[PDB]
């Protein structure tokens, strides 16, 4: 799953938005209000309309009135590049139009019936809702809620994850314990082999995650904020990674909206390298110094009233 251009039309600040994704980290920055944030709302309902995205509701595109809104999306898959157009007909003309195409050569040709119900149904068989919006998706506040506390890591997981008691119970447990196998791995990758265990335990509404120091289970307060945001970086990609099977996209929304000089260094230090073996990244963030670490980045403002592109690489 890559990327490739997004266009977004009358949708909050974006009145003709286009944006370029390419290889590997993707940095769009920008000041709140920019338009970066409803940039990605944009994707996801392009995506899965009419899904729900967040709490955006279906009005705002069918309803706010005058001019046309439209997405047009061009991503990449399995070696396949496809296009999913939606248009939301106003200002004289109305209802909605929706295609989702392939290239075959020059020419888009529809790869199912132009209808959102087709393309919904398509979808699902392509890459369906829940693992975009919870494996590749990754939204602002879920890092810093693994690292909050072990009732916030328990309403993460709770809502990422989403006789028969029995097999419930056992689904829980089983899904706890692959998601700290592969948290040990990317954490201790990340931690240049400091710890290499993460212990996760599961205890009534609680997820205890212990780091590995000494052969002895430390909770999470004997770590520097670096590793901390590793810590709850791994977490979250383990948690990708037990949904998914694999990374090929991640999309990551505001992973830092407070930020120091040790955590922000940690986190290029993780995007130098390690986030760049990923074929595609796109990051979302207010911090320019985070810059230098990516190999393309796109500015995003307001001006005179909408929002505006600037590719600086």
């Amino acid at each position: 799953m890559k990327l490739e251009r997004v266009t977004v039309k009358n949708f909050r600040s974006h009145s003709d938005t286009v944006v370029e994704f390419k290889e590997g980290i993707n940095l769009i920055i920008g000041q709140n209000g920019s338009g970066k944030s409803s940039l990605l709302d944009a994707i996801l309902v392009g995506l899965y309309w009419p899904l729900r995205i967040k709490d955006i509701k279906k009005d705002e595109f069918t309803k706010v009135g005058a001019r046309d809104t439209y997405i047009d999306l061009i991503f990449e898959k399995d070696g396949t590049k496809y296009r999913i157009t939606r248009r939301f007909l106003k200002g004289y003309s109305s209802g909605e139009i929706h295609a989702m195409k392939r290239l075959v050569g020059n020419e888009w040709k529809h790869v199912t019936e132009p209808s959102s119900k087709a393309i919904s149904a398509f979808m699902e068989k392509l890459i369906p809702y829940n693992i975009f919006l919870n494996a590749i998706y990754i939204r602002q506040g879920q890092i810093d809620a693994i690292l909050e506390s072990d009732e916030a890591r328990e309403k993460v997981v709770r809502e990422v994850l989403n006789k028969v008691k029995k097999y419930k119970a056992l689904a829980r447990e089983a899904a706890l314990s692959k998601i700290g196998e592969l948290a040990s791995e990317i954490f201790a990758e990340f931690t240049e082999g400091k710890y290499s265990e993460v212990v996760v335990r599961a205890e009534e509404n609680k997820v205890r995650l212990f780091v590995v120091w000494e052969g002895k289970e430390r909770p999470l307060t004997f770590l520097s904020g670096g590793e901390g945001i590793a810590l709850g970086l791994a977490f979250r990609l383990a948690m990708s990674l037990y949904l998914a099977g694999e990374i090929s996209l991640l999309i990551l929304d505001e992973p830092t909206p407070y930020l120091d000089e040790e955590r922000r260094r940690k986190l290029i230090t993780i995007m130098e390298r390690y986030l760049k073996k990923i074929p595609q990244v796109i990051l979302v963030s207010h911090d320019e110094e985070l810059k230098d670490a990516a190999d393309h980045v796109i500015r995003i403002s307001l001006e005179n009233g909408s929002s505006k592109v600037e590719v600086v690489s």
